[PDB]
């Protein structure tokens, strides 16, 4: 069956009321946090009873998401846009 992580993920990308914190780009195609910290605080504790962002991320690296680097070192750090690995 669908496994739990990605019914919450869907269900909370989806939810109007998470828009703030939480959406899908214009396009459909990436899942855009703008603050990992306002996301943490006031959206994961509605899905996950005690979780935290390196958990989350961990969840969404096994199906395909990723926040791809591609900024120098050294040259925010709180906007996380998750791309999927797999293309149409």
């Amino acid at each position: 069956a669908r496994p739990a992580f990605v019914n919450k993920l869907w269900s909370m990308v989806n939810d109007k009321s998470n828009e703030k914190f939480i959406h899908w780009s214009t396009s459909g195609e990436s899942i855009v946090v703008p603050n990992r910290e306002r996301f943490v605080q006031e959206v994961l504790p509605k899905y996950f009873k005690h979780s935290n962002f390196a958990s989350f991320v961990r969840q969404l690296n096994m199906y395909g998401w990723h926040k791809v680097q591609d900024v120098k070192s050294g040259s925010n750090d709180s906007r996380w846009e998750f791309e999927n690995e797999r293309h149409a």
